[PDB]
């Protein structure tokens, strides 16, 4: 029998830096949607996309923001969760764990440089 | 904790959520030394010293702007802080954290499928 990774946590800087990659990643989906759109129907979309970006994605994932899209342009809506679940396979978050690794030890030691007698 | 506005514009997602995480641990660190210092004349300075910097942001690059700020007050506080938020980086569950990230993005769509499905 298998028993799978613990991927579970309450409040947590873990939970913190998950819903800001959440939003982070429906921000990325509405970029990538907006230069796809840049019919009548997709004029709309665009015109619909812009007035959404306008405003901010409270720090919820996006998901707030997502069901105002899906409210008024429910097909707009199918493609940005879409492109936003796709993106869980194309962002490398091991990169991402590399560069705040690397970058933080080069910014100590240029700290620690600095100020070394 | 905005990631995209933080790094430079024309930055990947990846490098800024990298910048993002680096002003995370940042504040972790400050948070996990300031109840150390609670539970010496030098250390009742640091504390008075880190009391005075959490009244203050570290907008941008990684903390690093807001750190040697600190070290300019006070050299041996600012190099706890950067000992403690360096720890930190094989603290942090890093596996579980994406996996959340996904599962929940995941779970979200599927509420608002469910929801519009009639
Ligand atoms: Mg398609």
């Amino acid at each position: 029998m298998h028993i799978p990774a613990d991927s579970f946590s309450g409040a947590s800087p873990e939970r913190k830096a998950a819903v800001a990659l959440r939003s982070l990643f429906t921000f990325v989906a509405a970029r990538v949607v907006l230069e796809q759109l840049q019919t009548t129907y997709n004029q709309q979309a665009y015109l619909d996309l812009m007035d959404f970006l306008g405003t901010p994605m409270k720090g919820d994932g996006g998901d707030e923001w997502m069901a105002a899209v899906m409210r008024k342009n429910h097909a707009l809506a199918l493609r940005l969760m879409e492109v936003r679940e796709a993106y869980l396979d194309e962002f490398e978050w091991g990169k991402t764990m590399e560069m705040a690794s690397r970058e933080t030890r080069e910014a100590n030691t240029r700290l620690m440089r600095a100020a070394a007698m």
